[PDB]
């Protein structure tokens, strides 16, 4: 269901700090027309953390309605509060999402028994497919492979992972422990290539917000097994992947989209700030121009 | 104003998962009469992550009303959403708290400019004193000494830190950069002793929930400079400090309280669980015995 290039969508805001619904719709429609294969609304890159419950819901609802069944929609539905996670998950299901992205809880550092309680309680509350989002560089704790295997064996609707560790040995470990039917998606743009040759089938990408066509061509070459050509795309994209997290990628992505002429404002919600260092903007600009993304 | 032993109060829950207000009030009265010098409601040990906005406000208000001026109340106003922190801080001010505890944002990983925006925005929205809560073992990012010193120099109501790093060389660096009027409180029970000799004046403690009297006598000895007696207290408290975070401390503390006979249920909110391993319960029990606290 989910494969190849899947953007973790930004959430654009207006000058008055409302959800820029028009810009969000245009972004989705542009992403699809450029070759993105699925959508993740209200994830990390979507500034989930600074959305109200009702904004989060509205963002998922809007993304589902815009996609119009052309590509699958994996709703962000995870916080570090299980009850709230269940509420976001059931909303996503009732509004028509195709699947759920559920992060390992951040900040309160549950132990393994808590992870089993968290994901198990969510899996029992919806019938949608659930993707475990493992990102220790933000959550500190890391779900280990025994726990992930245990969840897959226990809950039929826990069906894959987003693996943002960037340590691709874990892709081999997860493939062996959870089965080759377990759907592995990279959560780290810069190692997405090797992740797939170890068994991944796509990437939930930051960079695809900014460069969806070549990210899509990149993932298409991999799925055709043209790895020589995938390596040529990697050398072109890698400087951009890197330039976009010199500072928080949410700021950097909106900076780049606005530079490219997309109708996306620079506004972000605190504690993100839109002001970038000049060295950062210069790195992003050079990487964009090396790919040749400026129309004019 | 804030000094010696200050418990990060647990939030007790009923069997039906409501806030157990009578238990919370009783815990506060007990804490005060056993010699705790301040209270921090709705911090990390308070399970702030799993309180609704309303319940968080209720915990703070109920703590303020119970304390009734006897000891100062430093309300938890932390989240990784700046707008929400402002609302929590303004609720705390309007309900009568004496100060605010504000964690460095977790999960979304702001950079230095984001920290200045986050803490600056909060300092502009309230007139209460603010304590920076630095805990990179949960937030990943760590506020550095230059950023702290700049906040302190810029905003008159940024007055202190909770320094939960447990690297006490930072207490020296923060003392020199921010000045000796800067109020430094340890956020790490096991190194509170050395933290104070480097310039700290108290501890926001997990263990004080369980053994408020001994922790109070421990901090009293330090403030009188009887460091020989303080080391004697450290040797008796250290096994309890360590036993309480074998597994998550919020579960471990509530288990310890019930083994002491207090009216605190074991209920915690997912993704925390109350089940502890046999070895964890035994390590806590023996640590409690070693302080004669229960057996002798
Ligand atoms: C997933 C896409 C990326 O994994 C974000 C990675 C990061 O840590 O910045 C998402 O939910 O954004
Ligand atoms: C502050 C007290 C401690 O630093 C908690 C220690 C931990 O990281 O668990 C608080 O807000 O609980």
């Amino acid at each position: 269901m989910f494969q190849r290039s899947i953007p973790a969508l930004i959430t654009p805001f207006t000058k008055d700090n409302l959800i820029d619904e028009d810009s969000f719709v245009d972004h989705i429609e542009w992403q699809i027309s450029e070759g993105s294969s699925g959508l993740v609304p209200a994830g990390t890159t979507g500034e989930s953390s600074t959305l109200s419950y009702e904004e989060h819901c509205r963002v998922v609802e809007l993304c589902v309605k815009t996609a119009a069944g052309r590509v699958p929609v994996m709703a962000g539905a995870g916080s570090n509060n299980t009850k709230e996670s269940i509420e976001l998950a059931q909303y996503a299901q009732n509004t028509g999402a195709d699947a759920l992205l559920v992060v390992v809880p951040y900040y309160n550092k549950p132990n393994k028994k808590g992870l089993l309680a968290h994901f198990g309680s969510i899996a029992n509350a919806v019938s949608l497919p659930i993707y475990i989002y493992n990102n220790p560089s933000r959550t500190v704790i890391e779900m280990d492979v025994d726990t992930m295997a245990e969840l897959v064996k226990t809950y039929s609707n826990i069906v894959g992972v987003k693996d943002a560790t960037g340590r691709i040995e874990l892709a081999s470990g997860q493939r062996i422990a959870c089965g080759s039917d377990f759907i592995q998606l990279s959560g780290d743009d810069s190692s997405a290539l090797g992740f797939n040759v170890h068994g991944g089938v796509g990437c939930i990408s930051v960079t695809a917000n900014v460069a969806p066509r070549i990210c899509a061509e990149f993932q298409k070459a991999i799925s055709e097994g043209d790895y020589r050509q995938a390596l040529e795309y990697q050398d072109k994209l890698f400087p951009l992947h890197q330039a976009l997290f010199i500072e928080p990628s949410i700021s950097s992505v909106k900076y780049a989209l606005s530079r490219l002429g997309r109708n996306v404002s620079l506004v972000v919600r605190a504690p993100m700030v839109s002001i970038l260092e000049k060295e950062t903007m210069f790195a992003i600009d050079q990487a964009l121009d090396h790919i040749g993304l400026c129309a004019g």
